[PDB]
């Protein structure tokens, strides 16, 4: 069969040949300085779901180093604090993560600094409440900020001293996402809100469905049936994940096979590149809850053969390895971005939602 841990660390160990950059500490800095942070995201859950440590000291290294004050930010005084809110967004979490792996309170302490700092922007003036993503411009409300931002608040419940406080904004949050409209007709998430230019009233801009709009909203509402134990969230989250598999909605192929809208015209830029490893890591955790909270053996089955299906088709059709060398010993596998169609070529956030993939079905 397939092995997802041999795998993942097959897809880790591509991304580090080709991509990172040891005088650096970063992976591509021709790419946003943000996927680098997904990708210590996937590194980080790799070692956590598989009980390895190998590219722990790596790890180490990158946050020591871009935990800096940003040379484009310097305002923001180092500690992930950037110029847009949804950039400081998934370090932060990355930060949650590192503390679960390694339990050192000082990775937490840089999620709480980011959470009052992403606080500044939110304002209730505007839409009746979420937050900016545009800090220099303040003229956007869109949703993978408010859910990275409510993601946050919703881990800080379950672990920061302070919890009440952070509890207490994750449920004003959630009830404000809910109520603004980007959850459309068929439970999915559009892009972001409008605003009426006479009315001052805010609704969906009925822009393009994103798969990663559709699974960070998963991992927050897990962390919040996780600090109140109403399974409310879970029946919530699962309407969300079971829209997406449905094949009736366009984010599931007839093979059944997860495929971002931009693949069909071949125009995935480099963000849209790192949005369906995204979707995948978050939907295994929400399927990990779904599977504890009730007793029956078949709970959360869906979810992990959806992830089995993915993975299968991704192996044998988006594929290659790189060619050793008689100096260059390095060994993995290289990934596009179709998990169904052809291997062309293979970019850091194409492979960064690749290891996702695999660290999904861990
Ligand atoms: N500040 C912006 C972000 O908001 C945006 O997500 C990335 C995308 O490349 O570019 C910049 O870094």
């Amino acid at each position: 069969s397939l092995n997802s841990t041999g795998l993942a660390q097959a897809a880790i160990n591509g991304l580090n040949a080709r991509f990172y950059e040891s005088s650096n500490a970063r992976w591509s800095s021709d790419e946003p300085w943000w996927i680098s942070g997904v990708a210590l995201t996937m590194v980080i859950e790799y070692m956590r779901r598989s009980g390895s440590k190998e590219y722990l000291d790596q790890v180490e290294d990158v946050i020591e180093v871009q935990r800096q004050p940003l040379s484009w930010w310097p305002s923001g005084e180092g500690e992930f604090r950037a110029d847009a809110t949804d950039d400081t967004g998934w370090w932060a979490l990355a930060m949650v993560r590192m503390y679960d792996l390694t339990g050192n309170e000082d990775y937490l302490n840089i999620s709480i600094k980011d959470e009052a700092y992403m606080r500044q922007w939110w304002t209730d003036t505007e839409c009746g409440g979420g937050l900016y993503v545009d800090i220099q411009d303040l003229t956007y409300k869109n949703a993978i900020a408010n859910e990275l931002y409510l993601k946050l608040v919703a881990s800080l419940a379950n672990r920061a001293p302070n919890a009440t406080i952070y509890l207490d904004r994750a449920q004003q949050a959630w009830t404000w996402f809910l109520g603004s409209g980007m959850i459309n007709g068929v439970n999915l998430i559009n892009d972001g809100l409008a605003r009426d230019s006479n009315t001052g009233s805010c609704y969906n801009n009925r822009l393009p469905v994103w798969t990663y709009n559709q699974g960070v909203i998963l991992g927050a509402l897990v962390e919040l049936y996780h600090a109140t134990k109403d399974e409310s969230y879970l029946l919530s989250a699962q309407a969300i994940a079971d829209a997406v598999l449905s094949p009736s909605n366009g984010l599931t192929s007839s093979s059944g096979v997860l495929t971002e809208t931009c693949e069909g015209s071949d125009s995935c830029n480099q963000d849209q590149q790192v949005f369906k490893g995204v979707f995948a890591l978050n939907l295994a955790e929400l399927g990990d809850a779904v599977a504890g909270a009730s007793s029956d053996p078949d709970a959360g089955q869906d979810y992990r053969e959806y992830l089995d299906t993915n993975m299968q088709s991704m192996y044998a059709n988006d594929r290659s390895e790189i060619v050793p060398t008689l100096f260059d010993s390095s060994t993995g596998d290289l990934y596009d971005v179709s998990w169904s169609g052809p291997f062309r070529n293979a970019t850091m956030p194409k492979q960064a939602s690749a290891i996702g993939l695999y660290v999904a079905n861990i």
